[PDB]
RNA sequence: CGGAACUGAGGCCAUGAUUAAGAGGGACGGCCGGGGGCAUUCGUAUUGCGCCGCUAGAGGUGAAAUUCUUGGACCGGCGCA
């Protein structure tokens, strides 16, 4: 039951907090706190090399 | 009689001081300014530290490595110095 306050247009927030820059890229989606967080990723998980 | 030193009272002179620098000094009045010294309050950032959460990479390069990394890094969160 993972927001189990059903209507089907209750819209669930929450805050993603994307950190990008050179040689990186961060995607860490959050709740409305920033105190839990739910699945951060990035670029350097998914390629092989460095320099891409 | 001359010229010496000294002391007293008087009338006379149209009776005596050049102006005030587009030279300067000082005074006075209202303002002006990241001018100078002493004490005072504020700010985000950085670095470290404590506690919480989820997860394997994070840095840095033209490209790499040295280096940090499940003994929990980098990210996010609240505090403190």
């Amino acid at each position: 039951s993972l927001g189990p306050q059903v209507a089907e247009g209750e819209n669930v927030f929450g805050v993603c907090h994307i950190f990008a820059s050179f040689n990186d890229t961060f995607v860490h989606v959050t709740d409305l706190s920033g105190k839990e967080t739910i699945c951060r990723v990035t670029g350097g998980m998914k390629v092989k090399a460095d320099r891409d």
